[PDB]
């Protein structure tokens, strides 16, 4: 045990007119894929263990610079990510790939 | 010290053309559910209370599969969730009412 | 020092048509900040420095309301922000001067 299970997804959402329990929203349009869950808090020292599942229908990316993790995972596939937390700090998990507003960075926290 | 306090806000953001500081920017469009704070980081064991308040103005859902919490906060209703985070790991705090991209997912970590 | 390390970013997404892996995209247009990385963990009492570099084109903002802080960065500029967690919790790591939905808010979580 002791992996974490990170998901990414795509989202392509476009609601041109929201009309819901009375409240109406226009123009929704928003394109994402999103690391599920976005943060991963681990204790210094620790060996990370990451099964990324990848379920956008594209290759995707998970990267975190401080640990030389930089993996592209192909669409609908599975990549198992290990390295080993020996740095305390805040680390953005991003995807190399896409643009970060896109698909939107995580983080890996290691604390003390 | 005692529990969570997590706001749900909805954002409606329509900013057809905008310059700041001699920087411009256009077309920005942007509505979207936040939880704010998006992440809860508890120790394994402990007996977490979030105090979900929804600013929404629809019906909100908070759930984190790991811990069977699934709720639907009304809009302007505030419930407290509470479950015992027997499980360490990283958990999307997500809704299941609406797209993922427009609520925003956050995460309950879950450390040793 | 070692102290925690935030980047801001600003992103001005427009990608009307793309094909990528066979996968079309379209009509995507996003205009974003970000703190990079969004989450930042520590335990109560220690003494928390955020060194945060704003590459955003404008002065970009930084708040963590439970705190007391509140700072902005000039465009370019990179500013330490210290500050004690004297109480545990998630508080939003928030941008001031900008739309929660457009620079994106983040967490300070203080573990007890
Ligand atoms: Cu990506
Ligand atoms: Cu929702
Ligand atoms: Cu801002």
């Amino acid at each position: 045990e002791h992996n974490f299970n990170v998901v990414i997804n795509a989202y392509d959402t476009t609601i041109p007119e929201l009309n819901v329990e009375g409240v109406t929203v226009k123009n929704i349009r928003a394109f994402n894929v999103l690391n599920e869950p976005e943060t991963l808090v681990v204790k210094k020292g620790d060996a990370v263990k990451v099964v990324v599942e990848n379920k956008s229908p594209i290759s995707e990316g998970f990267s975190i610079d401080a640990f030389g993790v930089q993996e592209v995972i192909k669409a609908g596939e599975t990549k198992t990510i290990s390295f080993t937390a020996d740095k305390a700090g805040a680390f953005t998990i991003w995807c190399q790939l896409h643009p970060k507003n896109i698909h939107l960075p995580g983080t890996l926290n290691v604390v003390e």
